[PDB]
């Protein structure tokens, strides 16, 4: 199959800013490329066919170029509509394969998390099971690290994460990280703690709490 | 432009059930529809092809159907891969326009949420704005209901919620309930609570705080 690889996978820039994005094939495939744009939580949506061609509606600020294998889009100056996913996808050959994407989001200002700790209430131990939250609000960048600790040892598997999309009131993300246990396993330990890794920490920033504080 | 409507928006299932998604175009387009897969932070991938022509690598529990108007997809045996969004797209005339999608998500057991509430910070308060927020975490299914309090005045119409996708892990939701005030009518009340109503909740429990 024909492989497309995108450059890069993600893309911080301002609003006013001319933006480029590349697609490149494993093979030739003349002009026989798609530019689709995504938002979180949206459809996809077709801005550009047959590698330069925009569809109705997709303002002129879009531009696709290339032939044979090095396609790119370009826009010329972002606007808060803009930021999203961009995918590009041969149409030359069966299968029509899709590149991996390239995330644009808003780049601002390193900022720390954050950070709580939340036992598990009383009516979820009563049914057998036990979630102690921690949660990182309003950081960036996205990327950040939760390490669990019970009774100064390291978790791992027993933990599910969720992060939000980048948020339109200040360009932050945030974080939730829920560690579930059984109620057996959660009355055998004390100690509970969330330890936090993230830029805008000179260093790492742990929430803890002793089993019975609430 | 052609209208792409599809059914359910979202849909609950278990592995080895039979599912069956419906899309329908404005007006005749033949068997010119695309069947899309994506799961949630991954690149789309196209299924189908000319209503009914699997693409190279689709295992044979997908099938395509339809011609004119209506059309439709069925997965004969749910495996865990197969749970994502799938969007149907009309390919007859330009824009070839697409459908808002069927979420099709995986059934579990009911779990209540936990609830935190969280006031503006004053960072936040030098932009003239006061947001509060509700959030609800690990929860299942995900209709859900927050009402928001200010001076134990039910309040409308100046709240907004986001939902996150099905957790890969745990199969929960999580939300966030923002309540967004004016700095000075934020300065000019006291008690703000969030009331959450949800199908693991005998009670709706009640998160509040003073300034």
């Amino acid at each position: 199959d024909i492989q497309m690889t995108q450059s890069p996978s993600s893309l911080s820039a301002s609003v006013g800013d001319r933006v480029t994005i590349t697609c490149r094939a494993s093979q030739t495939i003349s002009n026989f490329l798609n530019w689709y744009q995504q938002k979180p939580g949206k459809a996809p949506k077709l801005l550009i066919y047959a590698a330069s061609t925009l569809q109705s509606g997709v303002p002129s600020g879009f531009s696709g170029s290339g032939s044979g294998t090095d396609f790119t889009l370009t826009i010329s100056s972002l606007q808060p509509e803009d930021f999203a996913t961009y995918y590009c996808q041969q149409t030359y050959s069966t299968p029509y394969t899709f590149g991996l994407g390239t995330k644009l989001e808003i780049k601002r200002t390193v900022a720390a998390p954050s950070v709580f700790i939340f036992p598990p209430s009383d009516e979820q131990l009563k049914s057998g099971t036990a979630s102690v939250v921690c949660l990182l609000n309003n950081f960036y960048p996205r990327e950040a690290k939760v390490q669990w600790k019970v009774d100064n040892a390291l978790q791992s598997g027993n933990s599910q994460e969720s992060v939000t999309e980048q948020d339109s009131k200040d360009s932050t993300y945030s974080l939730s990280s829920t560690l579930t246990l059984s109620k057996a396993d959660y009355e055998k330990h004390k100690v509970y703690a969330c330890e936090v890794t993230h830029q805008g920490l000179s260093s790492p920033v742990t929430k803890s709490f002793n089993r019975g504080e609430c």
